[PDB]
């Protein structure tokens, strides 16, 4: 089944089938016209000359657009909106607490970031300081990272998701001279701990970069406090000139850092500048939203991860849009939640993840119960794969059949949209992300790097470069180089498989690495593998990741014990407590599988294929499966 592109659609969109056909054509082509021309979607202080200069040569990767133009990030999502557009509301806020809701203008996001810019300044961070952010979802958390971009400030949001050893491993690696947090975040009802996080990651003996601590005071919650080092925002920013005038930044000037996990290793910190990248996230954005003036937009995403940065905030706010940000959860105080919200601010453009829509979907027609949706014109996908089922529900009982699904596949070291609809250009398939966007050419290669062509399937790559592509790893470009330029040779591996069908359409599988997708994050076997063998009792783990009906896939481990030590309630709950200590809850295992023959090759490496397929359900010691069965019957 192919869903038609609606009349209501057709009518204002931007893109239309023919030209999305024409404008792509170009883009592969000539991309120097096609961008030197789409790079204008933003103001520049200084034009740009060249528009791409990249190569993917093998240990010499170099990715530069519009490198010799100049302009302002925080400028382009407020300051070029305030004459026109000052009174507009930029952010509506919705707090966990539904009687809890703002309103904040582009006028007024302008004068906090403005006043916040100064702030940072008056306290000594300058142009190319990292300032690390662990804020929960909540408007500091924009006025932040907005004016960290203002100044040409290099900022490391941190989900707050992150235990305080987590944290730790991000300031270390990034030096960051400043820490910015609340005390307490509010989500479904509870209060989550965030300066506390803090302290005990500043406790650390290898931070040592960190200077002070800005916290926002969200719950008003009992909190230790060191003179000198912390200091309340409230306090500052009532200080601070709402006067501060934005400084020229070069367009390859860094821009951000999110630490993302990998096949192996601890998190990197990929690393986006501010022109390619703020032009592709506003282009994508536009386009694939069919954003018009006056539309309501709301993206679900936490304000830490990816799409948070680029579909939350930049991208909308740069285009002068209505973004939201909510700070609850989906379906809390009940499943119908996420439609409330709908109807309370009229949203016409959704934009969520598979596991909260698989979450509702679980709670039948509770989830649209007492509510209207009339006000929704466009609904998005974004994160992990989503079946049919899944999809032709969300378009059912969200959009009432009424509205185009943007499936947008794409990641972190992207910046933006790779392979996604156009709701006025292009009909959708249900699981399908459909079409690679304007400047991306993909394609699928067996193990061996061979092209395939045709319905066929592989691993999927992208051929050459696009604006808003990572630039490099923090501190790392050799990294960088080897983990998405060595595995195929001139060209950018995403990890992911996909398959094409016979009308040229995407599908992607999942990750062929070994990276798991647990509720729609992105996770490292080997991060938590490492994590569970750093404890004291633990000689040995292997981790993998197995179907679930909500989350996508839960964490199956196995764990082998040091001898003199045994299985019991409360070492289940010490070792499941110690991942969630040493990561996050969100890395939390599912399962606990304790043996003492783990699958294993006669070189010494472990084999996680045979121990995916025990844990789903279905060589030096081949007797090690024999027994692994069994264990995992029990
Ligand atoms: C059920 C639903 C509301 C939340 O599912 P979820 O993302 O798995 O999160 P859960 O509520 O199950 O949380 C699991 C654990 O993570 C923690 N956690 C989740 N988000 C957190 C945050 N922002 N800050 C701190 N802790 C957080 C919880 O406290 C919990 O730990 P605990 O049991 O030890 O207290 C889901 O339907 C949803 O909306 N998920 C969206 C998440 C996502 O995929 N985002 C990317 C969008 S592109
Ligand atoms: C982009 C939001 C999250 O970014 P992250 O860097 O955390 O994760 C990117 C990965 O999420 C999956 N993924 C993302 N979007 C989709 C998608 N739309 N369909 C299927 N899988 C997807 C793909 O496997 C990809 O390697
Ligand atoms: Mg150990």
């Amino acid at each position: 089944h192919k869903h038609a592109i609606p009349a209501n659609i057709a009518d204002r969109c931007l893109i239309n089938p023919e030209q999305y056909e024409t404008k792509y054509k170009q883009s592969i082509n000539d991309p120097d016209t096609f961008w030197g021309e789409q790079g204008k979607i933003l103001d520049w202080i200084t034009p740009y000359q060249k528009v791409k200069n990249t190569s993917f040569a093998p240990g010499n990767v170099s990715i530069k657009w519009y490198e010799d133009g100049t302009l302002n990030l925080a400028a382009n999502c407020l300051d070029r909106h305030l004459q026109e557009n000052g009174d507009r509301t930029a952010i509506i806020w919705e707090g966990d607490d539904t009687s809890q809701s703002k309103h904040i203008s582009y006028r007024e996001l302008h004068r906090d970031v403005c006043r916040f810019a100064n702030t940072l300044l008056d306290l000594g961070i300058k142009k190319g300081d990292v300032v690390a952010i662990y804020m929960p979802m909540v408007p500091e958390a924009a006025v932040a990272m907005l004016a960290c971009a203002r100044i040409g400030a290099v900022h490391s949001v941190i989900f707050g998701g992150f235990s305080p050893e987590a944290v730790a491993g991000c300031i270390i690696d990034s030096s960051s001279r400043l820490v910015i947090t609340a005390d307490e975040g509010v989500r479904a009802g509870r209060s989550i701990p965030l300066k506390k996080n803090v302290d005990d990651a500043l406790k650390n003996p290898n931070v040592t970069s960190v200077e002070h601590v800005i916290v926002l005071k969200r719950t008003g919650s009992d909190i230790d406090w060191q003179e000198g080092r912390d200091l309340w925002w409230r306090d500052l920013i009532e200080k601070a000139s709402p006067e501060h005038q934005p400084e020229a930044m070069n367009a390859e000037d860094p821009l951000f850092i999110l630490y993302t996990s990998g096949s192996t290793g601890k998190p990197k910190g990929v690393l986006h500048t501010t022109g390619g990248y703020l032009v592709y996230a506003a282009t994508t954005f536009k386009y694939v939203f069919d954003y018009h003036p006056g539309d309501i937009y709301w993206c679900t995403a936490d304000v830490g991860w990816v799409t948070g940065h680029s579909y939350l905030l930049y991208g909308p706010l740069a285009c002068g849009a209505t973004t939201l940000m909510f700070e609850g959860v989906p379906n809390w105080p009940t499943p119908a939640r996420m439609c409330q919200v709908v109807d309370k601010h009229q949203v016409n453009i959704l934009y969520t993840a598979p596991t909260a829509i698989r979450a509702l979907m679980a709670e039948g027609d509770k989830a649209i119960e007492g509510t209207d949706r009339s006000s929704l014109r466009i609904l998005g996908s974004v994160g992990e794969p989503i079946n049919p089922e899944a999809w032709e529900w969300y378009w059912k009982k969200i959009g009432k059949e009424k509205c185009p699904v943007v499936d947008t596949w794409w990641q972190t070291e992207t910046g933006g949209f790779m392979i996604t609809p156009l709701p006025g250009a292009i009909e959708l398939k249900a699981g399908s992300a459909t079409r690679p966007f304007f400047g991306v050419q993909p394609a699928l290669v067996d193990n061996e790097g061979h092209p395939q062509e045709g319905a066929t399937e592989g691993n999927l790559v992208i051929t050459d470069s696009w604006p808003g592509q990572a630039r490099t790893l923090f501190g790392d470009h050799e990294r960088f180089e080897q983990t998405y330029f060595s595995t195929f040779k001139n060209m950018y591996f995403s990890g992911d498989g996909a398959r094409r069908d016979e009308d040229g359409y995407y599908w992607i599988t999942g990750r062929v690495d070994d990276v798991l997708n647990v509720s729609g994050h992105r996770l490292g076997t080997a991060e938590i593998e490492s994590a569970l063998v750093a404890h004291p009792k633990i000689a040995e783990a292997a981790v993998v990741g197995i179907p679930h009906a909500i989350k996508g896939q839960a964490i199956y481990a196995y764990v082998t014990l040091n001898h003199g030590e045994e299985p019991s309630p409360e070492l289940y709950a010490e070792v499941r407590n110690w991942v969630r200590k040493e990561i996050g809850p969100l890395a939390t295992p599912d399962v606990l599988h304790w043996t003492d023959s783990l699958p294993k090759t006669r070189s010494g490496k472990i084999m996680r294929r045979i121990l995916r397929k025990i844990a789903a359900g279905d060589l030096a010691d081949p007797g090690v499966v024999e027994k692994l069965l069994e264990e995992k019957q029990a």
